[PDB]
């Protein structure tokens, strides 16, 4: 394409050029013999194939190999014209190794970006590609699909064009496992508003460093990820009438609060604590009590303290420096700072029996003091109801003795509940700002989920996260396959319904039915008796030989015991019951938050004021709210796809991507949208927006049905009257014949209105 130079330097990046484009023409290939052939080692191989035995099939590899395979397993390749296309749903053939290789293909040639008919593939680039520039925010304002290649803008104007089009809500549901481009392409999207509302500041600005500030605090390094959001969120962008942007709203969804004060080996804490220590910021290190190297505050010196992606001090003062965009306050800020510094110091705290008591004392109470004296409290009185506390049942009030490994349990839910207040107290306060009352009728939804993980070790936050994965996979599978061939159906097209598998119903009601995993969880927290293996038996008692996803661990030996193990849609995770019920219950010490409510701080005594509902209960009840939402709006998916798992750039494994495209759905995706009619208008709409294709076919002041005018218009466009079919009260279109009549719209009004123009010389 000649109109790339609009593009600039970020060209090579976004198409193959001219000069590449004859070469893949002149490609040698014959339709006959050029295959894919399955290999084991990586999914398929090109083949060419050099005898014929009937129903077995014979060939030569890309690594000239010879293999023998039967003839419903060998796949055509597509011609050479169809080398790195841009959107999969305009192949000839398509199949799994057609997609594979045509992404391998575009990866290869760094255009990361592909779209697969609705919706859009992202296979990660370990490397900074320039396709992000501000004068790419400004190439790809207002260009349709058939014209600007694919990428993460195009997405965002494309939902953006049907906001305003449709005066419906729209949504961007951002999709893959944990290391696969969610979060940045996230931030691109968000990027990609704020900058043409820029084109068109502070709210600008404001929305843009939402997400560093939330990643000091919500982001930490993970096995899989160096900057792994162990939150999930739901960003809607607001935009009025017009179009221009109003307002946003973040909304935050489950924080890992156990990672505060516990981390595995080969992991971080949340970035804030080292980034903190590592500048050896000298006002933050006086301030807060923590002169020290990191490998003494316990909380945070398990696992890793250093990284090598993260330069630690310059991403402290580019978060310090989003806080002060964000207008927060120079006492709130600190403030914010004081609880993380409390927090370590929180966890160096030590006690011991005292001698006959079977009941704990302190044992060195300088760390106390530094926790104390920065959280405002009284020192004596912590340590006394941390150690002491009263509890009350009714009218009765009783002092319980801690033992020190219970006083010690006391601490640690104490300081993942300080941090968790504080991360929800720093959203709203976000939502404080952004806020900007400005009038708004239309929102822009992107949701970027914590996203699939197997980890060594999974636990209840695993659970919660991977069971959130999966419904937003159903929500696809719903929308994509049940409830578009509802509508074909329910308008009366002449279709015959196609069951493409892509259920997972039966692991969610595993989770989320009152008999279910979850539900076991929210009753065995009440008996106060109830135990983890009580729980263990009891959950295997309803679902072993009860459930198919419900299956016994497989321990291999050096991994960890884990007791039981979910079929979920993106693998076999072996889940680990040791706490849950501690964890979904999260009791307090009410005697120390009883402090906190009375602390001198003012954030510590607003974070605890306000303090049956189990976090499984809520996250549940959260994540239904989530959805009954967002089936409110027009979704447009993104399939994030990491292609690698040792990071390293433009290297792209066949076994472990095409892992991704087969558990999200994603040739079945397309395989609808070329069988279907994945667009369709209104009568009313039709003839309102296409009318001016052919005025004198629909002549108005007379009265006429909007099916009878419809009708007539399309057979005289003279595009293919075979691509279009008439229901109830929609039309409905296949693939291509919507962006051929905006074509044909948009040619057209340019025609009108330069003869518009030539009118206004021709009046001089
Ligand atoms: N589009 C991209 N361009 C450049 N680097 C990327 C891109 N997508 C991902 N990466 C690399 O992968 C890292 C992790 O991606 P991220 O979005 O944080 O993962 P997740 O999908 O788990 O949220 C990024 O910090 C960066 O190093
Ligand atoms: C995704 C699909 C179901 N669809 C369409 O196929 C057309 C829609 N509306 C028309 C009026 C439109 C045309 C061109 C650009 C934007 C919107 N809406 C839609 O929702
Ligand atoms: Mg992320």
């Amino acid at each position: 394409d000649s109109e790339m130079a609009v593009f600039g330097a970020a060209a090579p990046y976004l198409r193959k050029s001219e000069k590449e484009r004859l070469e893949a023409q002149t490609r040698p290939f014959d339709l006959k013999k050029d295959v894919f052939v399955p290999d084991d080692k990586q999914e398929f191989v090109k083949a060419k194939i050099v005898s014929r035995e009937g129903g077995k099939v014979t060939a030569e590899t890309e690594y000239g190999k010879t293999v023998t395979v039967k003839e419903d397993q060998v796949m055509q390749q597509n011609p050479p014209k169809f080398d790195k296309i841009e959107d999969m749903a305009m192949l000839t053939f398509l199949h799994e190794p057609a997609v594979l290789y045509n992404l391998k293909d575009r990866y290869g040639s760094w255009m990361i970006y592909t779209y697969s008919g609705l919706f859009c593939v992202t296979v990660n680039p370990y490397k900074w590609l320039p396709v992000y520039t501000p004068e790419v925010v400004a190439a790809y304002r207002g260009k349709k699909r058939s014209e600007a290649p694919p990428h993460i803008f195009s997405i965002s104007d494309n939902a953006y064009q049907y906001m305003l089009t449709d005066r419906e809500n729209q949504s961007i549901l951002i999709t893959g496992e944990s290391g696969a481009g969610k979060t940045v392409n996230t931030k691109r999207v968000i990027q990609y508003f704020a900058v043409i509302a820029a084109i068109g500041g502070t709210l600008e600005d404001q929305i843009i460093q939402a997400n560093p500030a939330l990643e000091a605090f919500g982001n930490a390094k993970t096995v899989r990820n160096d900057n792994s959001s162990r939150f999930g969120k739901f960003i809607r962008i607001h935009f009025g009438a017009t179009g221009k942007l109003a307002s946003a709203d973040i909304e935050t969804y489950l924080l890992e609060k156990s990672r505060v004060i516990f981390q595995l080996k080969a992991e971080r804490d949340y970035h804030i604590f080292y980034q903190i220590l590592s500048n050896k910021k000298p006002e933050l290190l006086d301030m807060l009590l923590i002169t020290n190297n990191p490998y003494d505050y316990a909380f945070i010196s398990q696992g890793e303290t250093t990284v090598a992606s993260i330069d630690d001090a310059e991403e402290l003062m580019a978060t310090d420096n989003a806080f002060d965009v964000l207008g927060f306050t120079s006492e709130e800020k600190n403030s914010m700072y004081k609880l993380t510094g409390a927090i370590m110091h929180f966890g160096n705290m030590k006690f011991k029996l005292k001698q006959r008591e079977e009941q704990a004392e302190p044992d060195g109470t300088e760390e106390a003091d530094k926790s104390a004296y920065l959280m405002g409290l009284n020192s004596a009185d912590l340590l006394k109801g941390l150690c002491h506390p009263r509890v009350k049942v009714g009218n009765e009030y009783v002092t319980k003795g801690q033992n020190v490994q219970q006083v010690i349990y006391a601490t640690g839910a104490l300081a993942k509940a300080v941090y968790e207040r504080m991360f929800n107290w720093m959203v709203t306060r976000i939502n404080a700002t952004l806020e900007t009352k400005q009038p708004r009728q239309y929102f822009i939804g992107v949701l970027d989920i914590a996203g699939f993980e197997i980890f060594d070790f999974n636990s209840f936050e695993q659970l919660c996260i991977n069971f959130t994965n999966e419904k937003l996979q159903q929500f696809f599978n719903h929308h994509m396959f049940v409830l578009e061939q509802e509508e074909y159906k329910k308008e009366g097209i002449e279709w015959t319904f196609i069951d493409f598998g892509m259920d997972l119903q039966a692991c969610i009601d595993l989770i989320e039915k009152p008999m279910g995993i979850m539900s076991i969880l929210e009753e065995e927290c009440m008996f106060p008796k109830a135990t983890d293996m009580t729980f263990k038996a009891k959950l295997f008692d309803n679902h072993l030989g009860k459930s198919a996803n419900f299956q016994k661990p497989r321990n291999i030996k050096g991994k960890p015991e884990a007791h039981f193990s979910l079929i979920h849609y993106a693998g076999i995770v072996d889940y680990n019951i040791i706490g849950w019920l501690q964890k979904n219950k999260d009791p307090l010490n009410e005697t120390v938050v009883g402090l906190y409510q009375k602390s001198s701080l003012k954030l510590l005594s607003t974070l605890f004021a306000n303090y049956f509902q189990t976090v499984s209960a809520l996250h549940r009840e959260n994540l239904n709210k989530l959805m009954t939402n967002l089936r409110s709006t027009h979704p447009h998916f993104v399939r994030c796809i990491i292609p690698n798992e040792t990071k390293s750039p433009g290297v792209m494994d066949n076994p472990l991507v095409m892992h991704q495209l087969r558990c999200n759905g994603v040739l079945e995706g397309i395989r609808i949208c070329r069988k279907g009619f994945p667009n369709r208008i209104l009568y009313g709409d039709f003839r309102q927006r296409y009318r001016i294709l052919n005025p004198a076919a629909i002549p108005e002041g007379q009265f006429i049905d909007s099916r009878k005018g419809a009708e007539k218009l399309l057979s005289s466009l003279d595009i293919d009257h075979n691509q279009y079919k008439f229901g109830h009260t929609k039309v409905f279109f296949k693939a291509g014949l919507l962006g051929l009549l905006e074509e044909m719209r948009d040619e057209r009004l340019s025609r009108i209105i330069t003869r518009i123009q030539a009118q206004s010389r021709g009046v001089l």
